[PDB]
C-alpha cells in the first residue's frame, strides 16, 4: 500500500510534466487521480460535528483575541451558503468588523510553524505563497492543539471549484475559453500533489503519517476561495492571508469598504450604507469575471457587472508592416501579442485593446506619422482614446476586424444560446453543472453583444465626413 501510493505518485508527476488534444490529456490525469484517490482514506483529519456546531467556538476565540463579534451571527443562506447576518441595524460609516493580525494565517505564520524547516529548504514553497499557505493550513488542521483550530473546524469540507467537478460537469465546458483554465488548474494541482507527496526533508510534519490527494485539493481550494491580500509586518508590500470571521462574508456589489489598519494592525470592514437587522452582510471580492469566480471561488455571480471573456490577439510576423506595428505598440507599452478580454458592457474593449486594434489596422503612412511624432497631439498617449481616432478609415477597419473575429469565435461553440437556456430549465442539474452551463452561455452572450457593438461603431465611422 505505501510503496504503491509512491509509485502512482511518480507516474502522476511525469504525466503532469508533459505539455499538450486538451480534453483527452485531462481525462487521462483525471482517471489517474480518481485511481490514487480511491486507494486513499479521504481527508486525513475530520471533525466530530458539522461546521455549524463549531461557529460559537470560532466567535469565542476571535473575541478572546480582540476581534469584533457583536451584532452579527452565522446563517446558512440559500444562494451563498454560510455567511454573516446582522442581528441589529448597522449605520453608514460604522466600523463593523476588525480582525487583529494575531488571528490571521500568513506565509509569516507558516515560516514560524512546524512547516518552517521544509519551507526554508523547498523552492516551490518559497515562490508560491498560496501553496505555502495551503500546507500551513494542512499542518495546523492535523495539529490538535493548534491556535487556529476554532477557525479550521468552521471551514467547509468541500468546495465548488472545478477540482470538485465530475467528468460530466466539466464536459459542459467543452469548446469554451474557460475550459482551458480548468485543464491547467487540474494539471497543475495534480503535478503539485505528486511533487509534494514525494518530498513529504522534514518528517516532523503530521503530513508524514497521512497526506491524501483530497487533503491537497481541500487545502488549495480553501486558499484560492478565501485568500485575501494584506500588507507585510513593516508595510513594504502585499502578502496573502486567511482571515478568520471576515472570510465568512459572501460577495455582492455592495456598499462596504475593506482595508488594513497599519497602526492598530488589523483587517477592517466599514459599512457605507445603513443595513437593517436580519440582512446578510457582504463584502466586494473585486471586479472579477464569472470565469475567475467559477474557477477560483467556485460560484457564478448572476448580477456580475464585470463579466468578460478572454481573447488572444497578436500582430502577425508575416504582416509586411510587422516591425513598424510592433514598434508603435512597444512605444505605447503594449506587447505585440497578448491575452485581452471582451467585456459584456459597452464598450466591449479596453483602452489597451482599442490601442492594439488601431495599430493592427494602421496604414504604413499612419505608422510613420506615429513613429515620427510630428502631430500637434502626442499620438502615442491618445492611442487607446476613443475621443482621438487616428482616421475614420482606421476605425472602420478595426471595428470590421472585431465584428468578424467575434463572429468567427462564436461558430467554434457546440451549443446555441436557446439550447443553453433550455438545458438550464432542468431543476435536477447539479450546482456545479449549472455553473459550467451559465459560463458557456455567458461567453456566447458576451461575443454576441461585442458583434453588435462593433457593427454600431463600424456604421457610425462609415457615416463620418
Ligand atoms: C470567502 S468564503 C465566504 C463564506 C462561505 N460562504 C462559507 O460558507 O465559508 C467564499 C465562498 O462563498 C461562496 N460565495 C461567496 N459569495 C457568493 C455568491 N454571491 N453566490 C454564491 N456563492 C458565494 C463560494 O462558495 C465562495 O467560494
Ligand atoms: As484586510
Ligand atoms: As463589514
Amino acid at each position: 500500500s505505501p510503496k504503491e501510493i509512491l509509485n502512482l505518485t511518480s507516474e502522476l508527476l511525469q504525466k503532469c510534466s508533459s505539455p499538450a488534444k486538451e480534453w483527452e490529456e485531462y481525462v487521462q490525469i483525471r482517471t489517474l487521480v480518481e485511481k490514487i484517490r480511491k486507494k486513499q482514506k479521504g481527508l486525513s483529519v475530520t471533525f466530530d460535528g458539522k461546521r455549524e456546531d463549531y461557529f460559537p467556538d470560532l466567535m469565542k476565540w476571535a473575541s478572546e483575541n480582540g476581534a469584533s463579534v457583536e451584532g452579527f451571527e452565522m446563517v446558512n443562506f440559500k444562494e451563498e451558503g454560510f455567511g454573516l447576518r446582522a442581528t441589529r441595524d448597522i449605520k453608514a460609516e460604522e466600523l463593523f468588523l476588525w480582525v487583529p493580525r494575531k488571528l490571521l494565517m500568513t506565509v509569516e505564520s507558516a515560516k514560524n510553524s512546524v512547516l518552517g524547516p521544509l519551507y526554508s529548504q523547498d523552492r516551490i514553497l518559497q515562490a508560491m505563497g498560496n501553496i505555502a499557505l495551503a500546507f500551513h493550513l494542512l499542518c495546523e488542521r492535523a495539529s490538535p492543539n493548534s491556535f487556529w483550530q476554532p477557525y479550521i473546524q468552521t471551514l467547509p469540507s468541500e468546495y465548488d471549484t472545478p477540482l470538485y467537478f465530475e467528468e460530466d460537469e466539466v464536459r459542459y465546458l467543452q469548446s469554451t475559453q474557460a475550459i482551458h483554465d480548468v485543464f491547467s488548474q487540474y494539471k497543475n494541482t495534480a503535478r503539485q500533489y505528486a511533487y509534494f507527496y514525494k518530498v513529504i526533508h522534514a518528517n516532523k510534519l503530521p503530513l508524514k503519517d497521512s497526506f491524501t490527494y483530497e487533503d491537497y485539493r481541500w487545502a488549495v481550494s480553501s486558499v484560492m476561495t478565501r485568500q485575501n491580500q494584506i500588507p507585510t509586518e513593516d508595510g513594504s508590500r502585499v502578502t496573502l492571508a486567511l482571515i478568520p470571521l471576515w472570510d465568512m462574508c459572501n460577495h455582492t456589489n455592495g456598499l462596504i469598504t475593506t482595508g488594513y489598519n497599519l497602526e492598530d494592525d488589523r483587517c477592517e470592514c466599514v459599512a457605507l450604507q445603513d443595513f437593517r437587522a436580519g440582512e446578510q452582510i457582504y463584502i466586494f471580492y473585486g471586479t472579477r469575471s464569472n470565469a475567475e469566480f467559477v474557477i477560483h471561488s467556485g460560484f457564478f455571480f448572476d448580477n456580475n457587472s464585470h463579466d468578460r471573456v478572454k481573447i488572444k490577439l497578436g500582430v502577425s510576423k508575416s504582416d509586411r508592416l510587422y516591425a513598424m506595428k510592433a514598434e508603435v505598440l512597444a512605444r505605447a507599452g503594449i506587447p505585440t501579442s497578448s491575452v485581452f478580454a471582451l467585456h459584456f458592457t459597452e464598450p466591449p474593449i479596453s483602452a489597451q485593446l482599442l490601442a492594439f486594434l488601431r495599430v493592427f489596422c494602421m496604414t504604413e503612412e499612419e505608422l510613420k506619422e506615429h513613429l515620427l511624432g510630428d502631430s500637434a497631439i502626442d499620438r502615442i498617449f491618445t492611442l487607446g482614446n476613443s475621443e482621438f481616432p487616428v482616421s475614420w478609415d482606421n476605425e472602420v477597419k478595426l471595428w470590421t476586424f472585431l465584428e468578424d473575429r467575434a463572429s468567427l469565435l462564436l461558430k467554434t461553440y457546440k451549443t446555441t444560446i436557446e439550447e443553453d437556456k433550455s438545458v438550464l430549465k432542468n431543476h435536477d442539474l447539479s450546482v456545479r453543472a449549472k455553473m459550467a452551463i451559465k459560463l458557456r452561455l455567458g461567453e456566447k452572450e458576451i461575443l454576441e453583444k461585442a458583434v453588435k457593438s462593433a457593427a454600431v461603431n463600424r456604421e457610425y465611422y462609415r457615416q463620418q465626413m
